[PDB]
């Protein structure tokens, strides 16, 4: 009864050579639910926005992603509303009014029963970030959205699902999260328990640790997972409602230049941006989790392997490149923390970015370690 969330990128499908990840290449059977993303909203109409039509409808994405269900009965297969690429403007401008709010929910409605999908993820970043084209009225208006999406649902008469995608940083939850409320209206809460460190930062350090380091102060002290997760249990939202983030990618740094300290929270080049791009996913600060393996893990390595006694977590660095992220080890222990605690499940951003082709072992190697740990646990009641 826990859950395996798998998050699937519709851009994956462009990544060259061995990047190349489509429809075909999720291994279902390793997910209890799987999120196509991302769908958004247009600026003008409040309705759904189809991202990349040529790939979503005219080759079939949306359908041959839902009709995985004829062989796999047992699998929830939803769409994922927002992400960062969509920015969050248009959503605040969207829940701005009642009107508004239900036109676009009339659209969601008609999207989801065209292309067969079992249910919505909500993922606007953020509501009430004023860095995120945001406002203080987002917080309410975020909630009414999300409780007329529901009353919507429920009229529809189909079962459909309602999660929602959260940060776990506490001023982010002050600025757009009625926490109980939101609990209570939606199916599962998908806890974003990464990119809480990176370039932006302006230090290295792992961006999913676990536990509090001795360097973590101030706005950083109980930015972990450990603590945000608690964080979301104090504000209100049930055990059983909480479903823990896990990243298939490293946030990478440029060190400063001379610099011969590896360890965490050293300077950076932030200027850089982060690491230099890896070959497959092509992005500054970001390298998939096989991108990371293919360079760390082969026998001639020139890279230095440490690890977080404190998060958690691995980091590797190789001259001026140092990256952190997660490996079978961190995602173990991580596994183990969630059954713990007595959470919803695990969730993964994304399926993928994970040693998919078996490049480095064994094929879909975290994957297998999320579905191992939650098929043979079960969530207790609310503590
Ligand atoms: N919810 C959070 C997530 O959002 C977040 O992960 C991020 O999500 C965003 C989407 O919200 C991702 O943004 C996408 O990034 C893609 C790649 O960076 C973009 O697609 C590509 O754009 C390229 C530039 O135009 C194209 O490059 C071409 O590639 C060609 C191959 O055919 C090549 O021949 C050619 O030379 C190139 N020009 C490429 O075609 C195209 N597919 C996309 O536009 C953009 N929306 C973001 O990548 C991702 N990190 C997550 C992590 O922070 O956290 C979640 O919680
Ligand atoms: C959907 O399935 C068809 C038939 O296998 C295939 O031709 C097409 O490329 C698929 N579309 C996507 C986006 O995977
Ligand atoms: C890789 O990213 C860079 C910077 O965004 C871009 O200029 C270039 O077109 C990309 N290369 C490929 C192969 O897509």
């Amino acid at each position: 009864r826990a859950r395996v969330v798998c998050y699937f990128s519709n851009w994956a499908v462009y990544r060259p050579g061995v990047g190349r990840y489509g429809i075909e290449d999720i291994p279902v059977d390793m997910c209890t639910h799987i999120i196509y993303s991302f769908i958004g909203v247009t600026e003008d109409t409040q309705q759904v926005l189809i991202i990349d039509p040529e790939l979503d409808v005219d080759k079939n994405g949306f359908k041959n992603f839902t009709s995985l269900r004829s062989k796999h009965p047992g699998v929830k297969f939803t769409v994922a509303v927002g992400g960062w690429a969509e920015g969050g403007s248009k959503y605040s401008k969207m829940v701005a009014a009642k009107s508004t709010r239900m036109a676009f929910v009339r659209s969601v409605v008609d999207f989801l029963n065209k292309y067969n999908f079992d249910g919505l993820d909500l993922d606007w970043e953020y509501p009430g970030a004023a860095d995120r084209g945001g406002s203080f009225s987002d917080k309410d208006k975020f909630l009414y959205l999300v409780q007329e999406l529901r009353r919507a649902f429920i009229r529809e008469g189909k079962g459909w699902e309602l999660t929602a995608a959260v940060p776990l940083a506490n001023f982010r939850l002050m600025e757009g999260y009625h926490v109980p409320e939101l609990c209570q209206e939606l199916d599962a809460i998908h806890v974003m328990s990464y990119d809480l460190r990176g370039n932006w930062a302006g230090f290295a350090d792992v961006h999913s640790p676990l536990y509090k380091r001795p360097h973590d102060q101030w706005a950083y002290e109980k930015l972990n997972v450990n603590d945000g997760l608690q964080l979301w249990e104090d504000k209100g939202c049930p055990t059983n409602k909480l479903v823990v983030g896990i990243p298939f990618y490293g946030r990478s740094f440029t060190l400063s230049s001379g610099n011969n300290n590896y360890n965490l929270g050293t300077y950076i080049n932030k200027e850089a941006g982060g690491g230099d791009p890896a070959p497959y996913t092509n992005a500054t600060g970001f390298w998939a989790y096989y991108e990371i393996c293919t360079e760390v893990d082969t026998a001639d390595s020139k890279w230095t392997k440490k690890w977080d006694e404190h998060g958690k977590c691995p980091y590797a660095y190789k001259g001026t490149q140092w990256v952190g992220y997660e490996d079978p080890r961190s995602v173990e222990i991580k596994m183990n923390w969630i059954k713990e605690k007595g959470y919803l499940g695990a969730m993964t951003w994304a399926i993928d970015m994970d040693d998919f082709q078996g490049l480095c072992g064994e094929k879909n190697i975290l994957i297998k370690l999320l579905h191992k740990h939650m098929s043979a646990y079960t969530v207790p009641p609310p503590r």
